[PDB]
Parts: structure tokens; sequence; C-alpha cells
């Protein structure tokens, strides 16, 4: 409701946007951030389409999504979750800076959550790396798809997408494997130096098995979820009953 029952801590990040802060809540020194966004140099037109996204946002309550607390205007506040492990591709671009790649149980809580997430979504009815958050606590928490809106290139681009077809939720399950294969190859499954060049590849939808140090198991779940037909491509529900997926995989709060 008001900045003034919010103690700034500090700045996360900065964009085109405006800026992510960590705070700290009066009531009950609940650390929370805020994403704090300047309006005033917007027309109604854009701002017709940036009040119906923020109360979007306060729809979905899960423990594997990125919550929702507070919207304040004064510039517009939207308050957020605070995620301490920071977004996915900080993970994967120190994993390259490191030399190290990601413990498969890592991977494995990443797959689970996110499709718990997914689940989530389609019942509702991209994900990048970029838009995936990790808290201080082992938990995988999906981006507010609406959030990021206010907020070869594309690499995730399914074949539905590219083909012109119309989407569906099989869409999802082959950005999710995109996501995967990265985070245990620190590299996408398909990479060009042109986008009719990337779709050339995808179409074909030929990549590297994962590094060898995961299992088979892993592998045959990731390459299922990048099969160029979506009806090859295995449901949320199959994802999570594969025997890999176990309960110390699942969210802990
Ligand atoms: C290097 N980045 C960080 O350390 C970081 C941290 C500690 N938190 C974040 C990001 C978020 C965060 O902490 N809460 C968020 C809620 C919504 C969105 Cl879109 C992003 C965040 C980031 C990017």
């Amino acid at each position: 409701s008001r900045a003034e029952d919010y103690e700034v801590l500090y700045t996360i990040g900065t964009g085109s946007y405006g800026r992510c802060q960590k705070i700290r809540r009066k009531s009950d020194g609940k650390i929370l951030v805020w994403k704090e966004l300047d309006y005033g140099s917007m027309t109604e037109a854009e701002k017709q389409m940036l009040v119906s996204e923020v109360n979007l946002l306060r729809e979905l309550k899960h423990p594997n999504i990125v919550r929702y607390y507070d919207r304040i205007i004064d510039t517009l506040y939207i308050v957020m979750e605070y995620c301490e492990g920071g977004d996915l591709a900080s993970v994967i671009t120190k994993g390259t800076k490191e030399r190290q790649y990601l413990d498969e149980e890592f991977v494995l809580r990443v797959m689970t959550q996110l499709t718990l997430a997914l689940k989530e979504c389609h019942r509702r009815s991209d994900l990048k790396p970029a838009n995936v958050f990790l808290d201080g606590k082992q938990n995988v928490k999906l981006g507010d798809f609406g959030l990021a809106r206010i907020l070869g290139t594309p690499y995730y681009m399914s074949p539905e997408q590219m083909n012109r077809m119309s989407y569906n939720e099989k869409s999802d399950i082959w950005s999710l494997g995109c996501l995967l294969y990265e985070l245990c190859a620190l590299m996408p499954p398909f990479t060009a130096f042109s986008q009719k060049e990337l779709a050339g590849k995808i179409r074909e939808g030929k990549f590297r098995r994962i590094p060898y140090r995961y299992s088979d198991e892993l592998n045959e779940i990731i390459t299922r979820m990048l099969n160029l037909k979506d009806y090859h491509r295995p449901s949320v529900e199959e994802i999570l009953e594969n025997p890999l997926i176990l309960e110390h995989h699942h969210h802990h709060h």
C-alpha cells in the first residue's frame, strides 16, 4: 500500500524497466523485493495494459512460482518474494566460469519444481533461465509470465511456434527440455550464427548428449522433451512419474 512501510535495503539489479531492490517490511521484518517502475513517461494506452497485468499477478499462490505480495503507487512498486539464490542464468554463467558442471541432484530439483510450476500454470488456462529463481532453501521458482512481459537469438523456439502452429502445453515441455539441457551442458541444445540457420538445426532435431556425468535416465527424459513431434514429448504427469524424481527433489519451506 505505501512505500513508507518498507525499508529499502539495497539495489539487486537495474534495467530498461527500472530497478529491482531488496526491501524489509516494517510489519514483521519480512525480507522481500520490489520492482521500481516509472510510469510518468508512458501513455495511457500502455498504462491500460500495465494495470491489467499487476492484478493478473495476484492470482497464483504456488510454492514454485514467485509470489506477489503488494503494489504501491507513489513510480510504481511491485512487491515480490525475495529469491536469495538469484536466477538460473547466473548459475549457468558461474558453472561455465568455474569450469564446473552442476550436480545431477540440482538438475532433478529444477526439473521436478518447474514441472510442478507448469502443472499449475496449465491449470490456470517463455521458460528462460533468466526467468527462473532460487531461494536460500534449495527451492526453485518460476517467474510470473505476466511480470516478465511488463519488465539465432531465441534457442527455445519450439517447432510448433516455428512451423506457425498454434501454441499448446507441449510447447512448454520443449522449452523445459532446452532449459534442463542448458543446465546440464552449460550450452543450449541448438546453436547457430543465424536464426534461419537455427531453425534448420531445430528441425533436424539433433544435439549432443548431455555430459556423461549425467545418468542415462536423466538424458532420456531431457531428450524426450526435445522431440520434434509434440505428441512424443512427455506430459507434466509423465515427467513426475519418472523414477528419478523423489520427495527430496520437491519444494521444502
Ligand atoms: C545476481 N542476481 C541476484 O543476486 C538476484 C537476487 C538475490 N534476487 C533476484 C531476483 C528476484 C528476487 O529476489 N525476487 C524476484 C521476484 C521477481 C523477479 Cl522477476 C525477480 C526476483 C536476483 C536476479
